[PDB]
């Protein structure tokens, strides 16, 4: 009733819901909730990852309208992912999966009228 902005929001609403699924949860599982490095016992994540991010981050956000626009929780999504692309090695499995949730997500914030 707001029009386009408040339309996109609420897509991007459902795009996180989606993500947060049971529908992805062989492969979005680790990106649920902030890394934690200390019981990882990963000495070096927070030195190589300046700024972590995950869906639970990104939803507390959304749900706060901290995004002023599609754009702002795109890199935020986007971000998540380029950070486990830059910590572990290029052929892991989290990246892989990473990858797979990544698709999904490109594809929904592709569609968004
Ligand atoms: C932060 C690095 C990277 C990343 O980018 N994200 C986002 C990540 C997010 N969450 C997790 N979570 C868990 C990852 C592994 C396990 C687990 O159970 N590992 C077993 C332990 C005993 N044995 C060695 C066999 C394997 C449990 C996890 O949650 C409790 N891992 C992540 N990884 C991986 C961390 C080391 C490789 C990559």
């Amino acid at each position: 009733s707001m029009g386009k902005l408040s339309e996109h929001l609420r897509y991007c609403d459902s795009i996180l819901r989606e993500m947060l699924s049971k529908k992805h949860a062989a492969y979005a599982w680790p990106f649920y909730k902030p890394v934690d490095a200390e019981a990882l016992e990963l000495h070096d994540y927070h030195d190589i990852i300046k700024h972590p991010m995950d869906l639970s981050t990104v939803k507390r956000k959304m749900d706060g309208r901290e995004y002023p626009d599609a754009q702002g929780f795109a890199a935020d999504v986007r971000l998540m992912f380029s950070n486990c692309y830059k910590y572990n090695p290029p052929d892991h499995e989290v990246v892989a999966m990473a990858r797979k949730l990544q698709d999904v997500f490109e594809m929904r914030f592709a569609k968004m009228p």
